[PDB]
């Protein structure tokens, strides 16, 4: 109704931003670990199981290749735009730091103008969440069936074979829980400087399929030194269920370590896709409010309602300056995550 009820904020953007690069910088990681990962050779035995083995080991190779190099690029072109966004606030700033007499009109016209850009980004982050979303599409199919074969060997092993199968499966799902504290702990909600390393953590005897595991860096300072003690006793207990579980069945042991890796990645992609689901609706939140705004900002004309937008402006710009530097953060984390640097 009057200058008090403009809402020319971020919203829940910031927020919505860092949830985001949670997410997606540990899917990051994981393409990674994929990608590191030693190829299973045609070591035969049993080639039925071995094709089923390299055929997933391959998509999901290439699904973490194109999330590494083409997925981050477009979130990185997302949270560009949201920079571009913040400029643009802070330029309306800049014309209200000026003494123009008719800046009510010249202002209201940008914030109307900026109305549509945050209409464009809307459209730019649905775009995205398409492409996440018809993948994640691909990629559950993909996983499931892999696990209707694993199931199908589980179902006729020993007793103590199904066992060590189980200790394996319990394992990787506490691995992961060390693995997410750790990772945390480094983001400290889009303050921090997420990094993460892989190292040899099991393999499993044929003559050797080596598992890469991810590591934290800095088994010193990073933050959750709990989760740091609890993943190393795991992947030494995680090594000796593989060699126990290979008496058995050494392909199934690789199959597991496989599916583990992969768990990781497609869980962490659905998780990517989920906080992504709800930006595109919160761009359309702005793009109201800063067309609402607009007559609202044109009526404040008097040589104190200006004085009043002009305040209501500063604090809004100061407010998507705050994000545009989370913004930056984010970025450079994206950047300097591309690598999985190797620990001993």
């Amino acid at each position: 109704n009057n200058l008090t009820s403009i809402d020319l904020s971020p919203q829940t953007l910031m927020a919505m931003h860092i949830s985001i690069s949670s997410q997606a910088l540990l899917n990051q990681s994981y393409s990674n670990l994929l990608l590191s990962q030693q190829l299973l050779t045609s070591q035969s035995m049993d080639p039925g199981l071995t094709v089923k083995i390299k055929a997933y080991q391959n998509q999901l190779r290439q699904q973490a290749q194109v999330f590494k190099q083409n997925t981050v690029a477009e979130l990185i072109g997302l949270y560009t735009k949201a920079s571009n966004f913040a400029a643009l606030v802070n330029a309306v700033n800049a014309l209200y730091s000026t003494e123009d007499p008719q800046v009510s009109q010249k202002g209201a016209e940008m914030v109307a103008a900026l109305s549509d850009v945050a209409q464009h980004y809307q459209a730019a982050a649905q775009a995205v969440h398409t492409q996440l979303q018809a993948k994640r599409e691909m990629l559950e199919p993909l996983m499931g069936n892999f696990l209707n074969v694993i199931d199908a060997i589980e179902q006729g092993l020993n007793a103590e074979a199904k066992q060590q199968a189980q200790t394996i499966a319990e394992l990787n799902e506490a691995i992961a829980k060390n693995i997410q504290s750790i990772a945390d702990a480094g983001f400290k909600a889009g303050e921090g400087v997420v990094q993460l390393g892989q190292s040899i953590v099991a393999a499993v005897p044929l003559a050797s399929y080596m598992i890469s595991g991810i590591q934290a860096i800095s088994a010193g300072a990073s933050g959750a030194q709990q989760a740091v003690n609890e993943l190393k006793a795991n992947y030494a207990k995680l090594a000796v269920a593989y060699r126990a579980l290979a008496t058995a069945n050494a392909l199934l042991s690789v199959a597991k370590s496989v599916q583990a890796q992969a768990q990781l990645f497609v869980d962490t992609y659905v998780l990517t896709e989920q906080r992504m689901a709800l930006l595109p609706t919160e761009w359309g939140k702005v793009a109201e409010a800063y067309l609402t705004a607009a007559p609202i900002i044109n009526q404040a004309g008097s040589a104190a309602e200006i004085k009043q937008a002009k305040q209501i402006i500063s604090l809004n710009a100061e407010k998507w300056q705050l994000f545009s530097k989370s913004i930056d953060n984010a970025k450079a984390n994206y950047a300097g995550n591309n690598i999985l640097p190797e620990v001993l």
